[PDB]
């Protein structure tokens, strides 16, 4: 995981198709 550890998951254009939090 990477961007699914804080409270949205939408850090970037990459938490998008490998973080499940978007």
């Amino acid at each position: 995981q990477r961007c699914c550890n804080g409270r949205r998951g939408c850090s970037s254009r990459w938490c998008r198709d490998h973080s499940r939090c978007c």
